[PDB]
């Protein structure tokens, strides 16, 4: 099967800077050489280059909307295409924002497709709900049918079509939720496991039961979006919006091994690396560190090992 | 539901000084203010002001009896007090000997109450097994009917009446248990969860166990009494006897969010936080942030999100 | 029962050294005084005085094979003599190269041992699948049955005979095994739990089966080869080959109570303790420590508090 690394060095999702270095810090550490190490074949489309949309006023509290918004629909242009030539893609950014263009992308040759979404935050907020104009923190409220119409359409997301539904999407993480994320996922019956809930099942059953609740009739083609902090701090410290009491480095890969056995993963995104908040350089390292290995995961690695096929060792 | 929040500022029941600064950190961390974000009724009865007993000699081995003893009948009765008028009191205290008022009160008004205990010991040395006179690991001791009469009166414990027996209490998180200490529970048949058993069962189910070994033949109150010492020295450095090997930050909250559920909390004690002990303004910041995490937990707060009652957010 | 320490300051196994500092750390840390505290009967044999083989040139890539062949076989020996007097026979290393003595040894008194191995590693490289001449990276090759003939005999190791098959052995917390190693393991069908399967089942599970596995039909000796780098590098920094995601303190001294509970344990091994490692003296007493803990659970040691037989404490 083919992989297509696409980077995404875009951070108007998030007030803070930095994260448009991840996917630098990333192919720093070796990602694609690594990658290429896999059962899999690596193509490198590089870095997109993203314009900037002069005099960008926010839309009431959103901020940086059209320039948000172009660069998602250049994402979303880009992903459609090798989704059309049946690689699987692989978004390395810099906010979860562009989680809109990943999937809207994705969605375009793949509507069927299923999302687990690892994170520790809904990303839910409506531009009517946000506490901040901050849309990498909206990325879900874009996708969702469910949720079209019950806010304002906002400058330069107009190219966008809501390409999943609530009974499509699986959140996994999930410890930082604001009253209106909660009111609306909650509202829409959107499947959850919190990290109340993973702490009940344990990642074992956590992993099964999602699985059955998105594979349970039909078998259709998944995209992780990981946003490493989905994981606690002290594994991937380097993030734009840590919080306690997160997903331990072995649940994070425990969860992209077994994706990767359903043999459907079709796109991943790596999301909210950002070097730039590493109170060391151990912190940022560590970071691009569990982030390349969960995506080494995703893509066959195992932690019992791995053997070339036909090859006699002994 | 009312809540009252009694500030027990007591450091008489271990030789370390500190643990009676530790409501003011509670407070000043905005306990208070946060907890009334709930969709509970918040009162702060302050902080009680502990008259020292002059020329407190020891009682053989026992450290500060009357001074203890007094504190104590002073917390007893005004829990008994909140407890009549249907509130919910919230202890925040210094050392664990508190607990022989908070209980000995919450009994008063609701002698069916059931105990959950989490701590890293079991505290119920008998002024005749302790290796030291601290109170602060006697307080069981002087709650249990089975154990009344098995060790000599102490000056200023006399107003005390064992308010709960050994079928009544349930030990989570044990893992520094005394020969004396252990073979009391073990010949009282006393119901307990040591680390052990929750690496075996999980968090999960030992959660699961305990509330149908509590509440299966009747729904009782429940007076849970936290010694923020049941968690990992990683979680909560800053106490006086700090043991490796703990409660997770995780297993800690989804205790609580648990025993929210039950809809049965009667009482809680939030003990043990020492500000003066942390090697570190991280690990006492840090110790009195998950203090405070588990009482909004345990009034409510949940992981995976909170919102509003007739508020549609859309 | 009866307890024999040895110790095996040895480490031609690894180009690291340092290893070999271990046993004093150990013993240092008070291990023999806190065994004795044990229902347990101590006795130090001391440490071996190993010679070392001048002129050890490299078989092929294998590295100083005489001299970790001539230590092994002094270790076999003295280790076949204990058990031979009915004792438990535990064995504070440097690398884990002794488990070649330690076991071949044990073997010669038990040859109905069953192993289980708790390492990071599967430590099964042949010296024709190394990618490094380090031996401590091939004690099993050596060890198994199956595996002979099927690599050159290295000079030294001429004594040695196979001392178990593939199905007397159990591998546990297995994260970081080689592309041969890994084919190997698989190829003999030998059964193992990596960390991905500790997460599934989880550590209480995971003790279950392997000792329906092991024991199932017969009821054997119990060889416990233990590396400290089994458990996350949080907890045994202080090693020669750390790797992030392992077990952690709990799943350790779970492994060990559970072991302890079978009546069965006969040999144990504590490996790869490295005092030169430590980034600080915190980090190597943190080593020493918990390897302390995992032997004292071993050998009775429980969470739950443990106290004599006959005493009346009250
Ligand atoms: N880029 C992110 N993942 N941000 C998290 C979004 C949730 C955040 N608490 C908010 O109110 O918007
Ligand atoms: N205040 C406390 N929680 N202390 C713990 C009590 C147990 C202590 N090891 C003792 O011997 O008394
Ligand atoms: N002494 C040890 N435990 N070393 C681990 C052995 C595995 C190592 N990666 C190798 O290739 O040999
Ligand atoms: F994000
Ligand atoms: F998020
Ligand atoms: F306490
Ligand atoms: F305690
Ligand atoms: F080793
Ligand atoms: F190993
Ligand atoms: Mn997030
Ligand atoms: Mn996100
Ligand atoms: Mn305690
Ligand atoms: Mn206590
Ligand atoms: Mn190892
Ligand atoms: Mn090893």
């Amino acid at each position: 099967k083919p992989i297509e690394i696409i980077g995404a060095p875009f951070s108007k999702g998030c007030p803070r800077g930095g994260v448009e270095k991840g996917p630098a810090a990333l192919r720093k550490a070796g990602l694609v050489e690594k990658l290429k190490e896999t059962e899999y074949n690596v193509r490198d489309h590089g870095d997109l280059a993203f314009v900037d949309v002069p005099n960008d006023s926010p839309f009431q509290i959103v901020k940086n909307p059209r320039s948000v918004g172009k660069a998602n629909e250049q994402l979303a242009a880009v992903v459609a295409e090798t989704q059309k030539n049946g690689t699987i893609s692989v978004v390395l950014g810099g906010d979860h924002s562009m989680a809109i263009g990943s999937i809207s992308g994705h969605a375009r040759v793949h509507p069927d497709l299923a999302v687990i979404w690892v994170d520790a935050h809904t990303d839910i907020n409506t531009p009517l709900t946000t506490s901040s104009g901050n849309l990498a923190g909206q990325p879900v409220a874009f996708l969702l049918k469910e949720l079209k119409g019950k806010f304002p359409d906002v400058p330069g997301f107009s190219w966008v079509t809501p390409a999943i539904s609530a009974k499509d999407i699986v959140y996994i993480g999930l410890r930082d939720v604001d009253p209106g994320e909660h009111y609306i996922i909650k509202t829409l019956g959107i499947k959850y496991f919190s990290m109340t809930e993973v702490d009940k099942l344990g990642i074992g059953k956590v992993m099964e039961e999602t699985f059955s609740y998105l594979l349970g009739r039909k078998k259709r083609p998944i995209h992780l979006s990981f946003d490493v902090d989905g994981l606690d701090p002290v594994f991937t410290p380097a993030t734009g919006t840590p919080v306690v009491g997160g997903l331990s480095y072995r649940e994070g890969l425990y969860i992209t091994e077994e994706i990767y056995k359903t043999g459907l993963l079709s796109g991943l995104d790596i999301m909210e690396v950002n070097p730039t908040l590493g109170k060391t350089p151990e912190e940022v390292t560590r970071t691009v560190n569990t982030a390349v290995a969960l995506t080494l995961s995703a893509f066959g690695t195992k932690r019992e090992g791995n053997h070339k096929p036909e090859t006699d060792y002994l």
